């Protein structure tokens, strides 16, 4: 499978969306599976996912990973109210637009608080919630905050350069020496292409601060059976809060991966597959 | 299968122990896991782990449940030493005995503590280490200790009643429904079956205060790959003692079940199965 | 100074009270400061806090121990709300009918969740908040709950005996040897005295849970310079609360003792009197 | 009081000390504090301890900052061995050389693992002990380490300049608006003026890294009256260690200041004066 052959768009119309264009990369025919991104600069469905859209494909599922408003191929916006809340409404906008009753979310960081802000919002059309380090559940009981990678995240955003993104993926990956050219080049030219995505993001930071996406409050409403995973290194969302939700969450669990910085998905992808995969069979 | 039909015995020589007998309950004939049961009054083999001995052996395992030194139907003895070292010296006479090489460990509490000993006493012989709920590990950083289900293992062993067996059970599981009058008899008869055994934990414990079974500093010893599995709500050895272990073992990672106690292998048996038998085969 | 030498009573008419009897213990004549107690059988203003009025008073402030609603020499009330907003309307009530414009407010367990609500509600009649492990604030991200002396407290409501109440002090407190005949028959006295407060509690209990009590989502609202104090090692609020609080209120600071239980102001009256004073005087 | 006019030099012969010479800065004339600075560039006593010196030689102690060896004033040293027990041996080579027989001591970070070393290695010269976020404790159980400012204390001493050294106390200092041109100049002159210091800091860190300054497992044989203090928004020790502490040491408490980074005596100098004073008197 390849990024070309597996890219999409779909035009959207949920709430304040009008004819917005959502870029996505599917393969596969079985239950669906929508995969959500992180935030940093760069970002996108099929660079944060390409090591697990085949493994879940060969599984039998429909993989989409979607590009969230104002990241890579998806239309530019600027956002006044907190990321997870507008996502997860772009989330729905895509299902109906391509005819899908029900999906399974796979989300990282401000992608896990759009899978947590949908399973809210939309319990109707939600199978399986699926989490690593999701953000947006307020403060930590030990890390002071904003996080190391928060920080990096908004530098990034800022003042761009090749040099800041290295030194933010040395701050997101335990491994340093996964950090190859190839990673760093396809970072580079998602930021590269799309400049307007920066300034936005920056714009939409101050009209709804970070502060402002906490739905700790309403964990409780959340029917879904829950995976939460986490990164023990993680410098970017803190680990004491997947115990914040599988004290919340009603039918929860928590898997935490040793040498793991914020992409569990990618840093441990073999066993980060095997277990979600299972999980989607049999939990 | 059945307690009876897998019932066996084995003499055993390793160090302070001569021709010492030694109850396990064996079937399968793959790859050896040998698991471990927890030190309460009336623990063993056979009732901790039969909800997993079929689905490991249908996995393809030699499963061995064995009863420690002093519990069940193995000799009785009062110990000197820490529990968890002098349960490994059985463990590794037991396979001597038996002419096996290496072994998988699964410990709960006590057996944990005994997993992890034997893997530090004989890295040679071990293949991988599934950790549930480890004791020895010294002082919480959250809990305060003794733990609530620890005085009640004490409060059994000295005054030994259905009453106090009960008001036990209640707390190490965290659906109070799964305490049938099956599961209570059980353990009752175990009790009523061997006192010799009560009264014999107590005078170990004297010599040898739970103080000091602690193997934190020599947590970086251990090369095994590592799973460990705690329940949320085990109130007889704390959750943070999960994270101590993650972040000293080379190579770990961490699970925890919600809506469980200090039996995740039995009150969350089939994840539990399908967990660490993924785990043994592919990690 | 004496029970019986500051025993004072006076009727309260705050929203659903009225001419409801409230039982303090008052002595000096500075700046106020009222003292609230814990929800366990018996409890009460002046057994809670006899080992602070004195050298309180003597570093010169008003003290008022206060008997929340349906405790010791308060009228007996059956509450609907979670208990310490209703505690909270008390203690305005018995401001306004003492002609008290503000007061500090020094609060364990339920009377720390009664000062919680009671800054929340009425920010305009308190000066400085201090809490020594307030009840209230939702799940612990470490302990299994009902924690261990919840579980005791109710016990104790529902079949009160001499020996419970031995057992569930055994749990409160964390030097053993500090449970004397004088402290547990005081404390059976109160309860023998009052029954009718017991089967209220419970019914009270019943109508709003505990789960009802959480004020976490508001903590931010509070602009009271906050002390918070917990003993390491009490079992009947969890200790992380403690960072729950420092995290989330603006001007907050955490003292934690070692070897102290759910009574701090009791089991290290010297040094706690000695931090409080200094923090009203100096902070 | 002054830098210049409290400024003093002693030299020392203990261990592998010959006429090793040690910068300090006394006033008072009452039993002795010595106060222990942190290990980044720049770092010596007076410059940590400014806001405290005055206070505390108020109160009636004799007040002792201390360069440890290779920081600031005191001789240039390779060091071959854990840091904090080298500088332990410094303060007892001081100590023998004043003709002090016992000291209370203070320190934050690396200090705070001097003076734990020193409270190992010499029990019988030792009073109080006083800790604010000290080093050396081995793995946080959740952050991930090496720390932040610790990366960027690394980074100083590599590439010194005064970019990276406002960076590093960006880090330090919770509220940011504290870091003067005053502050930053007079870190950059003891950078500036001794660039061995720099060069043999990162020789000696390669020599015993920090994880051999964990001291964890000897805790519970010291005796001294413990104090331990952190900013919750530390950034360079983690809080989780404070938990540790009070949980290992025999007679500790725990204060943890809200809005304070790794200087504590400096960002919450007069609570902090306070508290330690009391404690140095009542305790
Ligand atoms: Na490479
Ligand atoms: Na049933
Ligand atoms: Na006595
Ligand atoms: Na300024």
């Amino acid at each position: 499978l390849t990024e070309s052959s597996t890219s999409k768009f779909v035009k959207i119309n949920e709430k304040g969306f009008s004819d917005f264009n959502i870029h996505y990369n599917e393969a596969g025919n079985g239950e669906t599976v929508i995969m959500l991104h992180g935030g940093g600069p760069g970002a996108g469905g099929w660079s944060n996912y390409y090591r697990n859209v085949g493994p879940f494909v060969d599984a039998g599922y429909r993989v989409i990973l979607k590009d969230s408003p104002g990241f890579n191929k998806s239309d530019a916006v600027v956002m006044d109210e907190q990321r997870g809340l507008v996502n997860a409404r772009a989330v729905k906008g895509l299902m109906d637009a391509l005819d899908i009753d029900r999906a399974h979310l796979v989300g990282n960081a401000m992608g896990g608080a759009t899978a947590l802000n949908f399973a809210l919002e939309y319990p109707d059309r939600i199978g399986k919630l699926i989490l690593m380090g999701p953000g947006g559940l307020g403060p930590s009981m030990f890390a002071p905050m904003p996080m190391e990678g928060i920080k990096l995240l908004f530098k990034l955003y800022a003042e761009p350069s090749y040099e800041t993104l290295k030194q933010m993926l040395q701050v997101f990956l335990y491994d340093q020496s996964l950090i190859t050219e190839e990673l760093l080049q396809g970072r580079w030219e998602a930021i590269q292409r799309q400049p307007e995505h920066l300034k936005n993001f920056l714009i939409s930071a101050q009209k709804a601060p970070l502060s402002t996406w906490d739905v700790t409050a309403r964990l409780g409403e959340i029917k879904a059976k829950t995976f939460i995973t986490w990164g023990r290194d993680d410098r970017f969302v803190p680990l004491d809060h997947g115990l914040k939700l599988l004290w919340n969450i009603d039918d929860a669990r928590l898997h935490v991966f040793s040498k793991c910085g914020a992409w569990a998905q990618w840093e441990h992808a073999d066993e980060f597959n095997r277990l979600v995969i299972d999980f989607l069979r049999h939990a």
